[PDB]
């Protein structure tokens, strides 16, 4: 069927929405060039839906039906428990968007009664109709880029209520049920080097390694009708709560399967018989999808010793060459296997050689140095839209905070040790605003960081090795040199002399703010302080912050 069909009326925003950079008095010590920066908005949601709208054609063979026996058997070890309307309030963010209904993402949150109680009404339609399309709001993302324009993105969401049934129902299931199926392959339970631990002993394991990832052209609109009841059936293996099994059947019909698509101002804009973006079993759906396909696709192509790593929608493979010829001829054939599994490619898939040009999950891993001197693998990549978003960081205040979500998982780079972390210390010295909690995102989640704690964060996610790391490789160094020149970024020098102004102001605070500055930014300097484990490091609760992927799914952890 058709991925969309659509009455005419247009996606309409909400507020008014920007697409120039913001300027303040900050921006010109990060960034020249204004125009190359830009973010999408409603106005260009019609670019996005021609291309997301196609008919989708599958054919499912042996293979197929093999390997999702092989899932179904992991799922059917499960037992997920039914969460509290309270516990599900939880987790809700504090910026979700309202409900039609009238309450709030914090009358939620404080749990006032009004949403309690439209909460349980809506769990008992939920129980008692199976059949009944729950409406949902279609808006335009509004994300930041560099000039390279793409359309905004879509995001497709239902009310409030359902939102947080949704997590009653799933939250469980979407949290441990991923990590079970596809074991190692499932790439949200790893942080950062646990990744690159993983490409790396995968890479290396092999005779003669060869990777590649697999570009699915828009992933969400290739999702069929079977693709939604398949994976629901997986969700149904588990062991689970009478309640839940009913809730999950009623959700998968009404609302995951397809269902109208209502514009912010009430309009109807046309149906959906594809993936929602903006639903709590988007990344856990997409994901097994995404894998039940592959390997199923590997299998098709006789690929030998494949190995997936999976987030989401992203693929990357690893496995035996067997010569260039042989190596090309056998993705066309993953390809032609992909496309009738409805996934059809973007671009092409191409064999890599070499593991530091292999980019997944928009990433690369890479080399450098430590205190030792002793080679140390480590996560990056182009660091053109981070530093896009920082410029719109610097001028405007924003729900997520990206540069901080980019310095907690890119901490080793140089990118993000020179520049990140140099011009926003600088900025939050200014403030005074050090000691400030700020909202940011990682694998699709909220969470509320302290600034002032990265210094511990970074040290159990990466090791001490990350404020030490020097003599990055001349690929990666091109790559940062060469996105400065294209944005107007100071040059690396520049960084450095900021750096010791923002090392020296932070270690005159003391405490907290003075344990920054000696390790953020000890590469700053000539001589540098010794760098011991730190005391507070063993007290943060960092359990679920690489457990499972949530984005779409309106998570606050
Ligand atoms: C649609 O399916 C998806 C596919 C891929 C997704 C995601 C979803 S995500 O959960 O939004 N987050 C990431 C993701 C990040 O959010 C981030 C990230 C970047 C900056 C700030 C916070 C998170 N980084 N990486 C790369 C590092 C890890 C693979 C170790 C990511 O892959 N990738």
């Amino acid at each position: 069927s058709m991925s969309y069909t659509w009455t005419g009326a247009l996606i309409t925003p909400c507020a008014a929405e920007e697409s120039k950079l913001p300027i303040n008095a900050l921006s010109n010590s990060l960034l020249r060039h204004h125009n190359m920066v830009y973010a999408t908005t409603s106005r260009s949601a019609g670019l996005r839906q021609k291309k997301v709208t196609f008919d989708r054609l599958q054919v499912l063979d042996d293979h197929y039906r093999d390997v999702l026996k092989e899932m179904k058997a992991k799922a059917s070890t499960v037992k997920a428990k039914l969460l509290s309307v309270e516990e599900a309030c939880k987790l809700t963010p504090p910026h979700s968007a309202k409900s039609k209904f009238g309450y709030g993402a914090k009358d939620v949150r404080n749990l006032s009664s009004k949403a309690v109680n439209h909460i349980h009404s809506v769990w008992k339609d939920l129980l008692e109709d199976t059949v009944t399309p729950i409406d949902t709001t279609i808006m335009a993302k509004n994300e930041v880029f560099c000039v390279q324009r793409k359309p905004a993105r879509l995001i497709v969401f239902p009310d409030l209520g359902v939102r947080v049934c949704e997590k009653m129902a799933l939250y469980d299931v979407v949290s441990t049920l991923p990590q079970v199926v596809m074991g190692s392959s499932y790439g949200f339970q790893y942080s950062p080097g646990q990744r690159v631990e993983f490409l790396v002993n995968t890479w290396k394991s092999k005779k003669n390694p060869m990777g590649f990832s697999y570009d699915t052209r828009c992933f969400d609109s290739t999702v069929t009708e079977n693709d939604i009841r398949v994976e629901e059936s997986i969700y149904q293996c588990c062991d689970l709560a009478p309640e839940a099994r009913q809730a999950i059947k009623s959700l998968t019909e009404r609302l995951y399967i397809g269902g109208p698509l209502t514009n912010s101002k009430g309009q109807n804009c046309g149906y959906r018989r594809c993936r929602a973006s903006g639903v709590l079993t988007t990344s856990c759906g997409n994901t097994l999808t995404c894998y039940l396909k592959a390997s199923a696709a590997c299998r098709a192509a006789k690929l030998q010793d494949c190995t997936m790593l999976v987030n989401g929608d992203d693929l990357v493979v690893i496995c035996e060459s067997a010569g260039t010829q042989e190596d090309a001829a056998s993705l066309r054939v993953f390809t032609e296997a992909m496309t009738r599994y409805s996934a059809p490619p973007g671009d092409p898939p191409q064999p890599e050689y070499d593991l530091e040009l292999i980019t997944s999950c928009s990433s690369n891993v890479s080399v450098a140095h430590d205190a030792s001197g002793k080679r140390v693998y480590y996560l990056t990549r182009d660091p053109t839209t981070p530093l896009a978003r920082a410029a719109w960081e610097t001028a405007r205040h924003t729900p997520v905070n990206s540069w901080l979500g980019n310095i907690i998982m890119y901490a080793p780079t140089l990118w993000a040790r020179m520049i990140l972390m140099t011009h926003f210390f600088s900025i939050l010295l200014a403030q005074e605003q050090l000691e400030k909690a700020l909202d940011c995102q990682i694998y699709g989640a909220c969470y509320s960081i302290e600034p002032l704690d990265l210094p511990q964060i970074i040290e159990r996610l990466h090791g001490l090795s990350a404020f030490s790391l020097h003599s990055y490789s001349p690929g990666e160094i091109n790559r940062v040199a060469s996105c400065l020149r294209k944005l107007g970024v100071p040059p690396l020098r520049v960084w450095r002399h900021r750096a010791r102004s923002v090392r020296a102001r932070l270690l005159s605070q003391g405490g907290r703010a003075a344990t920054c500055g000696k390790y953020l930014f000890n590469w700053a300097v000539k001589t540098k302080l010794k760098l011991t484990p730190i005391p507070a490091a063993s007290q943060l609760d960092l359990s679920g912050w690489f457990v499972a992927g949530y984005s779409g799914g309106d998570i606050y952890h």
